[PDB]
Formats: structure tokens, sequence, C-alpha cells
């Protein structure tokens, strides 16, 4: 029988979208070679792209064998495509790593895994991610994007014990969450991909924003795991974009003329040490939690799921004295000379329930953001965009007396005209919920204008004007909703139409004071 071969250097398997408007999938040497030509990755599930982004920047480091600082990164900016002959060369010296099916190298695989007891093997479909709320096989291409993917965002649900670790008890031995589920993820994304590698390579030189050197090598450069694992500082980057944060292996079959991968092995793998990441991750903003003399821990920055990325701007700039932003931004912060005005930023988050085995929620989102915002040198285009915010939170508070006017009482035992107008305690919980989702839509509402609004800071010098346009467009969203739903009220809850308006109007002139003078 002919021996089954995936070379990922140069088959088909990453799906991008091309600046002509073609959309297919490329192999590692074409991500690289048509980098210029392509727009950017063109994935099906939101986990993918953050770790095929951070696989593809480890491969960058090692093809490029830089930037180590700002010239080399200047000279790579100026030039319009990466060299042909350095991303041959590497791929000739490497490529007997990169196959998917090798027996002895698979690709971020371990090629003797086997379970430590009886049924252990599962199907392929348990390499797949589902939305946060089975005989399928994957063809090569699916189960290598989904390799990739587990390695980074798996669950404490890949506790199926491999023979020959020493940890397995009860059959078992259970991970933590992969290590791109427990951060907060961002990233800026360019025009192009070869702009947005570009944008994400940080040049060594910034020990301050990453660790990353000569000496920084990725999991297909490094001697092949085995089913033990251990808790490890990464060494750089590389390293850390590449982590085998599980034990993998695939069971390809040939059915006819095709090779598909009907069967998986899953197995926990190594652990990161949190402390030593926070020195070497772009990628990630951290939080002060706790500092005990020099004990101090740091917990990371993270987008929040079930709201519009830009009401968590706060989160992404850092701002606050505890909080640091991802060194990426820092970096991008810093290249206003090179001719860029706006990066889009790739934010995505994960949260688990029951112990750590369910994906419950999945924060996934795009801003386009001026690269003015992220200026702490000149903090004026900052501080409306966040004001803007707060502006909007504040509209959205003052529309629940409208929200509450339904549930409203007129109450006799109380003295003064203020105290009588209120929501009796059998109806505070519904009158609650129903001032949030008044919240929601106005959030929903003010969606596309906030984003048009952050994208105007990037050619404003007069940063007043901006300031006094947003505040006229959400009172006029929230006057908009207001009068909907003070015209729904029954005619008993008149009265609570009059007192619910009056606050409402109120409210808002006193935040509109603050924002806009």
């Amino acid at each position: 029988e002919p021996e089954m071969h995936f070379d990922l250097s140069s088959e088909p398997w990453l799906p991008v979208r091309f600046r002509d408007g073609r959309r297919s999938e490329v192999s590692l040497r074409d991500i690289f070679v048509l980098a210029h030509t392509i727009v950017g990755f063109d994935v099906d599930f939101p986990t993918l792209e953050p770790a095929l982004l951070r696989l593809v920047l480890a491969l960058a480091y090692r093809i490029l064998r830089g930037p180590k600082d700002d010239a080399e990164w200047g000279r790579l900016w100026e030039a319009d495509r990466f060299s042909e002959d350095a991303i041959d060369d590497y791929f000739a010296r490497w490529r007997h790593r990169f196959d998917l099916f090798s027996k002895e190298f698979p690709f971020f695989q371990v090629a003797d895994l086997e379970p430590a007891g009886k049924g252990g093997v599962k199907t392929a479909n348990s390499l797949v991610a589902y939305a946060p709320s089975t005989e399928l096989a994957l063809s090569p291409a699916e189960a290598a994007r989904w390799l990739v993917e587990r390695h980074a965002f798996g669950s404490a649900s890949d506790k199926t014990g491999a023979k020959g670790n020493p940890k397995v008890k009860g059959g078992k031995d259970t991970p933590a969450i992969g290590y791109l589920a427990w951060i907060g993820f961002v990233a800026p994304v360019g025009q192009t991909l070869r702009e947005t590698l570009l944008l994400n390579l940080v040049p060594w030189q910034y020990r301050n924003l990453i660790r990353g050197g000569e000496d920084d090598v990725p999991a297909w450069e490094r001697d092949p795991l085995g089913p033990t694992r251990v808790m490890r500082a990464p060494d750089g980057v590389c390293d850390l974009f590449t982590w085998q944060g599980r034990r993998i292996r695939l069971f390809p079959e040939r059915r006819g003329d095709a090779i598909v991968v009907p069967r998986v092995l899953i197995c926990a793998g190594d652990e990161v040490d949190r402390r030593a990441a926070r020195d070497v991750d772009p990628h990630v903003g951290w939080r002060m939690e706790s500092r005990r003399g020099a004990e101090v821990s740091y917990v990371p920055l993270r987008a929040r799921p079930g709201q519009q990325v830009w009401r968590g701007l706060s989160s992404v700039l850092a701002l606050g004295a505890e909080e640091q932003r991802a060194g990426v931004l820092s970096f991008v912060e810093g290249l206003q000379s090179r001719g860029i005005a706006l990066v889009s930023l790739l934010v995505t988050s994960a949260k688990f329930g029951n112990m750590s085995t369910t994906l419950d929620d999945l924060a996934y989102d795009r801003l386009d953001t001026p690269l003015a915002v992220l200026n702490q040198e000149d903090p004026a285009a900052a501080t409306v965009a966040i004001d803007a915010v707060t502006f909007a939170a504040h509209a959205a508070q003052a529309l629940g007396y409208v929200a509450e006017a339904r549930y409203l009482s007129y109450d006799l035992s109380f003295h003064e005209e203020s105290k009588r107008h209120r929501v009796p305690e059998g109806k505070a919980a519904l009158a609650k919920a129903a001032r949030s989702a008044l919240a929601e839509e106005i959030y929903g509402r003010l969606d596309a204008p906030y984003r048009h609004f952050l994208t105007g800071l990037a050619n404003i010098d007069d940063l007043e004007r901006p300031r006094a346009e947003w505040a006229a467009l959400v009172e006029a969203v929230a006057r908009d909703l207001a009068s909907r739903e003070l015209a729904q009220l029954a005619p008993a809850q008149a009265f609570a139409g009059v007192a619910g308006e009056d606050r409402f109007r109120r409210m808002l002139a006193r935040a509109r004071n603050e924002f806009s003078p």
C-alpha cells in the first residue's frame, strides 16, 4: 500500500481571501510567497484565526531570522513582498517536520501515542470545536486546522490517559484549558496579510513587549514529544506560539484514492508557566490582581462576552493604573510615521463551565481603531473615545426610567411626590430586566454609529467637534426609543410616563453636560 503523506508546506489547507476576491486554501509556502496578494484569513470558526495567525508568525520569525530591531522591521515594511528564496530555503530544511502523516515526525503529533487502557481513541469529530450554543471523517486539511486549534484552545475534557504518562490515575490525566482559551487575545489586522504579519512581528529589541531571539525555536524544530508532559516557561514567542498544549495522534485511512481522518487520540500536554507568559506574549494585556510585597499576581485582560467590543474599549487600551495593554498595541502605537492611520483589532476570549469542561461563551470581534487612539503621549483621542462610551452607558441608564414606567406605582404611603413614584418590591426583578433590555437595545442602535465615530478620530485635530456630534447622535437615538416606549403605556400608566420621561431627560442632560459641556 502506498504511504500516506500530507505536506503542510506544499498542500492547500489555510483558507484565505485574495485581494481580487478569490477565496481558497493555500499551503504554508504560498501563504508567505503570496502574503502581499492576500487580504487575510478566511476561517470557518473564530478560534481558528488566532491559532493559525500565531502559527504563521512563529514561522515568519524563523524564515526571516528576525526582525531583531527597528531597522530590520523597517526594511521589511518598505519592501513589497517576502523573499521566495528565504521561504524555500527554510521549507527545504524543515519540510521533513511538516508532514501531517509522517511515521516518525507527524506534525503537532506523537507518532506512537496509545491509550493507557481501553476506548481512549475517539472519532475525528471530537477534534472539531462547535459554537458555545459524528461519523464524518475529516479531510487532511480540516484535521490539520483543528489540530493547530486544539493545542491552544482545548478544555479540561481532554483527560484520556496516554500510555507511558506516569501521571495517569484512574485512567486519566486532566489538563488545564489551552493557553489561548485562557488569555484575552488581541492582534492588529492590516489591509493585506503581509501587513498583518508585519504589524504583529514585534522586533526582538522590544524586551519590554516580547521575548524572542535566535535560540527561540518552534515545536517542529524541537525534538518530537512523547506521552509525558510538564509545566515549563516558554523560551520566546516561536516556542509559545506553537505550544504543544496537548498530546494528539491522528489515525488516517485510505478510502479509494482519498486519505481521510476518521479517528483521533487527544491527551493532556504541556502547561504554560503563566508568570513567564506575561514576559513573552505580545497578544495579551494584564491587570494586577494582588500584591503582597514582592509577590504580585496578574490576570489577563478579557473582552467581555455578550457585549459589542467597543463597550470594553477601556480593557483594550488598559489606561487604568493596574492595567497594561497588549505588547503588540504598544508596538503599533509607535508606527504613525510609517503611513498607518488605522488597524482592525481582532479580539477573542473564552469562558468555560462545568469545571473547565464546557465552552460556555466565546467573545469574538473586530474593531477599526485609529493609531491616534493608541497614543499615550497625547491622550486626547483616547479620552474622547472612552468618554463617548461612558456617555452611551449614561444614556442607556437614563432610559431605565422609561423602561420601568409600565411597572411603576403611585404609592400613597410615601409623603413626597418623588418617593410615591416607585416600582413596588414584587415587580423589582421584572423592572430591572426591562431596564437591561432597553439598555441592550440602545447599544445595538449605537453600534454602527460608534464604529464610524471611532474611525473618524484618525483625521481630526479639534476633537471637541466629534465630542459634540456624538452627544447629539446619542440623544436623538435615546429620545426615539423613549418616545416609542412612552407611546405603548396603558392609560393608567400615563402618570408613570410623565415621571419616567422627566427622570430620563434630567439624567441625560446631566450626563450630556459632563460629556460635551
